[PDB]
């Protein structure tokens, strides 16, 4: 079940996630596919139309998923006028950590015991040599694209990103900070 | 869960629809086509002058379902803008190029893919032949419209669609599949 | 079918699902395996209750065999972050990250009912592929265990050495044993 | 379909309004959490008035059962227990857990007591740990059944070694219930 | 699936007029629902008759007994009307209706037979299960006897194997009082 | 299955052991295994009705009736049939171990012997459950009686001791009466 | 396909599958998981070889992940019972009952080749059903473990206390390490 | 169907399956995945051939994608143990322990035909369960790799540093490349 | 498989005829390599006949056969009956020069190597480079064997390409169509 919350100009009933969206909080708390991406793009656009000045809060607890779906979110984040803060809670892996890195400069956060993981894109291809070749070049170009943006966003060289993403690379919040994937570890109120 | 938004209480997609935004965010099958057709028809009825926005994040799908949307786009009075976000492949990229002239867009990192139609046939040689001609005709039809819509020659479309062909947003622009890359 | 509860408001009759009714009184139910979905729900509930009232206590009921470590830490960090004290009440059982969260309640406000069961053990996982890949997975789950153990030490007052011996294999505790161990503060006795 | 009654209530919610709780399935963590919540709510509404727990259950998880058990014993209100159809496993344990003098079964209700079930695979050391666990669990169950029924731990142990089917009248004689509810 | 009538679902609408529908296999869910319905109607009015529709192949013996005992316990007469079929615990409950108020419609089918079960494991466990089902059968057979007027000996002969009855046959047997006529 | 050559007739290892009056019961006991062993016994008798036969037993048991096929044949033939438990003998496995010729029933030191009650199943009508229950109960009395006769233990004790799985060392099996002797190096 | 091998005897030609050929020279191949079938075959082979010649050594090759404990003891007991010395030679790996049988070879005639892998751990098993049945199974596998550990103590010279610590979890040993442990006497060199 | 071959001897006609016919001339075929059965078969052949003739060379044809490391080492250790030189000849491919065994042939007598393919990579494995179990599995496969790499170093003349870099991911070599790597001594050129 | 007073395939093998009449896997390669080596030892002068009715299969398996054909002294004639596809038609082309044949209605098919790769980008890359190198290798040899250019082979094998026996002759895959 998703719990319901009720506020008391009338009495309005909200599912907990909708209630958070009313305070400009978007939950990316699952594997990233086209459906999750559509929902989050819609939310971003709606929040912008309501107010193009106020910050947005993107909660990321996600193992990642589709690169293109992740980029649908990424590009929408960069297009809209409001700063989109990113907050890692639990883990951010794959495009999950890419999106965390994509938050507004100075406003990328993770809570202390959150886990950040970076690695190289995964894919698959079968058929003729020529089809294998196309699929190879495609995922290689996609990786260059990902790594270039990470370099811009973290301050690390493409050479270093390439090394450090060659195999699964698990980072503490703190380590994610010094790497430049986030700006700040959120310390207890 | 699809979030709710209270202004009247709307699911987020229906709230976008009230502002003439249609989301093509899935595989194109008959159901998606009937939904999108129904939304286009409805928005025209509400206002035949104002632009409509068709978001495209789709790996494509059924060609006939794609043409259901294409024909409905072209038939109605309003300009239907097309915005590629994430990717448009197969009939997805077809519908992207079918947007109103000067109002086809993609955000910078969106991916566009063009390739030939896919199908299958089993049974007697005569049935194979019928299915072969059918999908060969369908390709000519698709290529002909892409030619008209992109400004490229049928000759060039045939070569470039022979195998999977992945394009960047900027590349889709110089190809003629979109008009403009939407910048921040 | 989750039962419905209806109250009489002056602006009509408001109807709640039973869990939602409890959440109005600042009670959160962790009554399932901990996966990312359950974590997102509980994080959301915690953040909402803080917005409603930054000073009143929150009650987290725990009947959970545990689950994802990271999902658990989502909840853990949210608990530690917010202003309100979060009480923890173990009812039924609390194993794996369940017993971790139980121990993570506000100091002095971690409870178990007399017949509730607490279990502590080491984290479980897997790895396949090249030796280098196995090595990365091994280091990962070993670090995760160090992390868990270091916090349990701070939370229970037991040494890290002792936590590691005692979690090496499945370790079932009674409520009263959970108390002397330092995982909870008090065994709630009947009213 | 669960029927509705007209404040429009599903039947079980309607019964809940009169402090009646239905345990009418296998006991798992979900069923436990639902019943715990109902108990906590009814107490909040009125800490003085009796609650009625209807039991038609083959039983299930022991820990889940003890979630319910501890909650019944913690709250101020007397929880009556009423076995209708059957109580087995933790089902009949909870039947015995009702308020003294307010444990009932209808004339043809069946009550079954037996030892806990479980499993264990792996190293000998792990089997050992699992075996000590289910044995301690059994000790715990039998000690509380002894407190509740007036029978000895020794007798519970022997009488639960294998499946033990009881009539309502036998269950009364055993101390599992206080009374057989005769017709009005 | 379920039509609406004005608002009520069709089954809820019938429930307002003290009609309960047993139209499925009898399991613990169906029994809880029916028991809840019976309890609720009683509270609303302890005097007025209740109508229990039966179109069921039967199912769990214990679940059936949950319904049966609830029927006998409440103040109101519970009428039973067999429509379509009543088998196993289905036909048992038909017979458990208020005396003089047990009905079937002319083409309704009633079937009686001995309870079904299973057992595997040690000989000792097969023995426990066998004694359990045999005792369950005597219980049912004893109650059918009381309800029909037939001797326990005859109930046991007639239930030894599947025994299908017409509504008119069900009447002379004692399972119902009356065939409802147009 | 290895082959051995004697000086030149070539045997599979098991057929060579059968030439020397050794029968191998080294699997679950089903009708096939019973018929094979019945046939090996009947033949070895015909060859020489005086000489001992050796029945190796490493078996978890299996079908009761199949087990009795072997038992009744062992008892029927003139020769003494020694039994040797190697590894384990459970269910009808240990029943056949006990059924060897008196004084000639053995287990090696680390062999394991398990006794327990028969297993079965029944579904359908009450009356059919009843028939299946009586059937397995009788089968158990019959087994127990014969164990009593062979072990020297009472039927009462056999029934208590077989009520659940009961694992015995070779030495325990000797003092139970299931075997006469533990074979030593 | 198992290769065939043909020799010229005095009394004609004799054709053997390779494993049967090796058996003629008193070599037994334990090269698989240990179940009842494998146990019955090896026991039969041991019995036959002793009947052929009670004095001459037998060679047991061990490349096995182990398997059934009882099937293992079938082999073990047969080895100890027959007059001839059974040499044990670990090639590839010996784990679980495999390494138990390796240690069970004739004293001073337990070998491994240099890159062979030996692994010792505790027995594995399973039980479901009533508390009472879980108890029985538990006792059964704990007794089995004592049994195995006691014999390993005798065979290696290590204390029972040490055997139990060192078998608590999977414990991989090099051939050289198996020698210092006392599971083998010698590492066979080229 | 494996074909049969029949020769004329002085004790009548002897009939061989083709593989057995090759074994008579001291040719062993490793032409499948390496599992325990294959290793036992090949070990037995090696031992048999040594007994027949402790002096004459043996020929080990290798067309194998590899397989079990321990199975591979059974063969490897048997090769080094017996008196006779074992020549290795790669035909088709050698990958994994297949290429390890290729390298393991007698010095100066390791060969591949011109279009044969040699692949080297790191060992593959799996682990599940408690952190402590994963760690044991990790150390095991890491040690296994060190063992493989150290022997390859001896056998090829390359350093351990290089063997590790070059085996990090799948590394396909031509016959000629295999020769300059030191995995083989010679490419067999047509007669 | 019928017997002859030898099984039929073994009977043919006595007369130096090898049958490649199935998919090519490592087993089939090992068998055919063994038969070739045997036949050479019996007589290093006399021709061998390789019957090909195969849809092909593993490339490395096929190269096992290919290399063994080229290594031994005897001319290996190739005779395509039924069909030859993938490495089937590669081996047909690998026969001794002047002694590669097909019966009139036999079918010959040439196409590019098939394969697969999943995992990290870097792994897809290695697999891609591998199958691409493998295709370069096949094409270079086909070129040497047919007289056709590498560039022509490349385009001609881009998709499935069916040839008649006659077309296979003028392509250079065989030397002659065997007539009644
Ligand atoms: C709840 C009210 C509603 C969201 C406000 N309306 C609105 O945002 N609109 C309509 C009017 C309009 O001119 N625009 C424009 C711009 C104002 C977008 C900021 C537009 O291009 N789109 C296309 C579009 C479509 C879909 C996704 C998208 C993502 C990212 C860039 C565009 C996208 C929709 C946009
Ligand atoms: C919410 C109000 C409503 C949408 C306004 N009504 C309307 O647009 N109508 C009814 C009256 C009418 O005359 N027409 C006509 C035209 C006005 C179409 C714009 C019509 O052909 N159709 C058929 C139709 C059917 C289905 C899909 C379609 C797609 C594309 C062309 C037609 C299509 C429906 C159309
Ligand atoms: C019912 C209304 C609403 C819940 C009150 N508003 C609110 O809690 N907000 C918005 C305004 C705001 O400034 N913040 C801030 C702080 C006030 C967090 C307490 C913020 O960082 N987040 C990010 C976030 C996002 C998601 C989960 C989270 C968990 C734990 C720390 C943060 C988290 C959201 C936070
Ligand atoms: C419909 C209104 C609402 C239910 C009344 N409020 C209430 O019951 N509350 C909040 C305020 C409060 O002080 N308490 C306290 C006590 C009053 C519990 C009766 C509390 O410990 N809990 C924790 C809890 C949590 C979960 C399960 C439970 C089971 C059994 C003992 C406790 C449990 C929640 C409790
Ligand atoms: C819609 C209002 C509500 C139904 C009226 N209240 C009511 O029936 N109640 C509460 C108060 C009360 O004293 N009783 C009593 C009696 C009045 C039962 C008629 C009671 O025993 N139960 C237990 C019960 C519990 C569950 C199933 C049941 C079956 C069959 C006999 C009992 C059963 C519940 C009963
Ligand atoms: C190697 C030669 C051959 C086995 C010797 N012949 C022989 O034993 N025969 C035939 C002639 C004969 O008179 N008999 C007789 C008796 C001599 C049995 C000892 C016989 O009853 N049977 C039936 C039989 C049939 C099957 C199984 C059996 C088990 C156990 C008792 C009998 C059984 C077969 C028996
Ligand atoms: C190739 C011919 C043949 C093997 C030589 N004969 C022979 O070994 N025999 C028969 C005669 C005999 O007196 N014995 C005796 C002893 C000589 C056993 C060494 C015996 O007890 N058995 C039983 C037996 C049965 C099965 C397995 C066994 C394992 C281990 C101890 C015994 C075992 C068989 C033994
Ligand atoms: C066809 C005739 C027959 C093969 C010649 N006999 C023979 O090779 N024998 C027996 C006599 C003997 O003393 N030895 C010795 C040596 C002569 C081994 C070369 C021995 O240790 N083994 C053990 C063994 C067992 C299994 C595999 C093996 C691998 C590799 C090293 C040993 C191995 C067997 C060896
Ligand atoms: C039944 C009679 C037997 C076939 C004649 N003996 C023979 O051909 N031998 C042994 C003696 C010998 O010097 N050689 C040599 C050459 C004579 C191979 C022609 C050799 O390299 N091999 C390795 C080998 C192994 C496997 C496949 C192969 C393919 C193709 C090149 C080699 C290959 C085996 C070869
Ligand atoms: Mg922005
Ligand atoms: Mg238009
Ligand atoms: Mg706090
Ligand atoms: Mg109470
Ligand atoms: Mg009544
Ligand atoms: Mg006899
Ligand atoms: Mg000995
Ligand atoms: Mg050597
Ligand atoms: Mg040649």
């Amino acid at each position: 079940l998703i719990p319901t919350v009720i506020e008391t100009r009338g009495e309005r009933a909200y599912d907990i996630y909708s209630r958070l969206l009313k305070d400009r909080i978007i939950m990316l708390g699952s594997q990233i596919d086209d459906n999750v991406a559509n929902s989050i793009v819609s939310q971003l656009l709606f929040l912008q139309a309501q107010d193009s000045e106020k910050d947005i809060y993107l909660y990321i607890n996600s193992p990642g998923g589709s690169v293109t779906a992740g980029f649908a979110i990424y590009d929408t984040i960069q297009h809209i006028k409001p700063d989109v803060q990113t907050i890692c809670i639990g883990m951010a892996a794959s495009m999950g950590s890419f999106l965390l890195a994509a938050g507004a400069k100075g406003k990328r956060f993770a809570l202390p015991n959150a886990e950040v993981m970076i690695h190289q894109p995964l894919g698959g291809a079968q058929g003729q040599a020529t089809e294998i070749e196309i699929a190879a070049n495609h995922i290689l170009k996609t990786r260059e694209k990902l790594n270039r943006i990470l370099s811009e966003r973290t301050g690390q060289s493409i050479e270093k990103i390439q090394k450090d993403t060659d195999r699964d690379n698990f980072l503490t919040a703190e380590e994610a900070k010094e790497y430049g994937l986030i700006d700040e570890v959120m310390v207890p109120e």
